[PDB]
């Protein structure tokens, strides 16, 4: 029972101060993106991508059964709009379910007498504060609409929220975010109704220097680190733009050679997987001759639900999930060979998908 809303479309969006980096990054991601040609029913707006998900599973997939279709999980990121106040801000971010948070960690080499105030640590209380009296707005509003309801109907479903809401207020204005909350299951039922700013998932990504990136050093970095530490430990991962920036224009025999040269390698990969996970998705493949293909699906998401993103069919008329796991492929070696050690099962409705399962669902 999670903090998040219930579904297999969920994005990621950028934020950060101006001049960190936050336009180069998108501007990487947007070179990665697929053509919204690609999504004939979805809109893909100049703010917004759609990246594939790097997974060595799936290249190893596909190169066992050489398949007439590759297709890989996707990443939609939204960067956000300007800089937790402005209306169009609030919109934007409330439309995402976790945050690609941009710090900048490098100064300038232009020796003149305008102050850049490098302080990401400064950078992340503002936004955090910002973000939480936003919600604390947000809870207060609902506590009003609440104990105006408690007038007219005698229901106990609304003390509960109110109490609850009551609670938040004071965790929130505690100046602690909602995710890092200790909240009971039918709590976070009510919470995901209300998708507040804190309780979105967030991802640091300190931009800095090629030469810190390289070196694997950084001044600011240790004070980040320390920080995130008792705000949450949530994932942190160093980066430069500017190399990502000039690595992304070359072709790939001249990018590799850059790479070992300087003794330096990209990160954007992780940075796509870890974001991809830290919203909550998960795939499973199918496999075989005709296709291998990577299935989005929120984590917790059952056998019948993932059939159904397949085709209504296989959901309307489960009966059930063929699956064995990736590892179990991978170690054995085939499909038979997985076969023989009993380890490609029969699974029912009640069956939670796992990631990198491989299944070929039974229908009608």
């Amino acid at each position: 029972p999670i903090l998040g809303r219930f579904s297999s479309h969920l994005k990621i969006g950028i934020v950060g101060l101006p001049n960190v980096g936050k336009s180069t990054f998108f501007n990487i991601v947007t070179k990665l993106s697929i053509p919204a040609e690609n999504f004939p029913f979805c809109t893909i707006d100049p703010n917004e991508a759609r990246v594939y998900v790097p997974d060595e599973r799936f290249d190893w997939l596909c190169q066992l059964y050489k398949p007439k279709s590759e297709v890989s999980a996707y990443l939609e990121i939204n960067d956000i709009a300007g800089l937790g106040l402005g209306n169009a801000f609030l919109s934007h971010i409330r439309a995402v379910d976790g945050i690609f948070h941009v710090l900048r960690a490098f100064e300038d080499k232009e020796v003149t007498h305008i102050d850049d105030s490098v302080d990401p640590v400064r950078d992340l209380e503002t936004i955090g504060e910002e973000l939480r009296l936003k919600d604390i707005e947000f809870v207060q509003n609902k506590i009003d609409d609440l104990e105006k309801s408690m007038k007219r109907s005698n229901d106990k479903q609304l003390k509960l929220e109110h109490e609850l809401c009551e609670k938040v207020k004071a965790h929130l204005e505690d100046g602690k975010d909602v995710r890092f909350g200790d909240w009971k299951s039918a709590d976070i039922e009510i919470l995901n109704t209300f998708q507040l700013l804190t309780a979105k998932p967030v991802v640091y990504l300190v931009n800095m220097s090629e030469k810190d990136y390289q070196r694997k050093k950084n001044k600011f970095l240790p004070k980040i680190h320390a920080w995130v530490q008792e705000h949450g430990g949530e994932t942190i991962i160093p980066f430069s733009c500017a190399f990502e920036r000039l690595l992304a224009d070359m072709p790939p025999d001249e990018a590799a050679k850059y790479c070992a040269e300087n003794q330096i390698a990209s990160v954007i990969p992780k940075i796509i997987k870890t974001g991809f996970a830290a919203i909550h998705l998960i795939y499973f493949f199918t496999a075989g001759p005709d296709e291998v293909k990577c299935w989005q699906i929120r984590r917790q998401t059952k056998a019948p639900q993932a059939a159904g993103t397949i085709h209504t069919d296989f959901e309307r008329g489960f009966i059930c999930a063929e699956v064995m796991k990736f590892d179990d492929l991978k170690e054995l070696g085939s499909e038979s060979a997985v076969k023989a050690a009993g380890k490609y099962r029969q699974e029912g409705k009640t069956y939670v998908v796992q990631d990198g399962d491989i299944i070929f669902f039974k229908f009608n």
